[PDB]
């Protein structure tokens, strides 16, 4: 549902101790982006949203052979299919990155179907 295997939720584990700032994590999404894809110029280009409250991850246009990349790296927690929050608007979730430019998310709080937790009902 906005799934179509060129759409990547990529998520990501960071140190406590000196607790990373916004920007920090921001960065270093890119950072992780650009060493998969060779070069920042296409990290910018191809990550088009994040979190670094409900989740700590970022999500970004690479096709699947190349989501494969991020498995072992360092700091990687996750790598999984993005998908649509809002048919409508064709709304991945998560804080927008247009560019350099940070659209705060319509429901910041809102937790993405993939990365749900399962509740046991006892």
């Amino acid at each position: 549902p906005g799934s179509d295997y060129n759409h990547w939720l990529i998520v990501m584990e960071f140190p406590k101790d000196p607790a990373p700032s916004r920007d920090q994590m921001i960065d270093t999404y890119l950072n992780t982006l650009a060493t998969v894809l060779g070069s920042m110029e296409e990290a910018k280009k191809n990550m088009y949203a994040f979190s670094t409250t409900t989740y700590t991850g970022f999500q970004c246009t690479i096709d699947e052979e190349t989501s494969e990349k991020f498995k072992g790296l360092p700091g990687v927690l996750w790598v999984l299919p993005d998908s649509y929050i809002d048919v409508k608007n064709k709304d991945y979730g998560g804080d927008k990155y247009i560019n350099g430019e940070i659209i705060p998310s319509t429901y910041p709080t809102y937790q993405p179907k993939q990365l749900e937790h399962h509740h046991h009902h006892h």
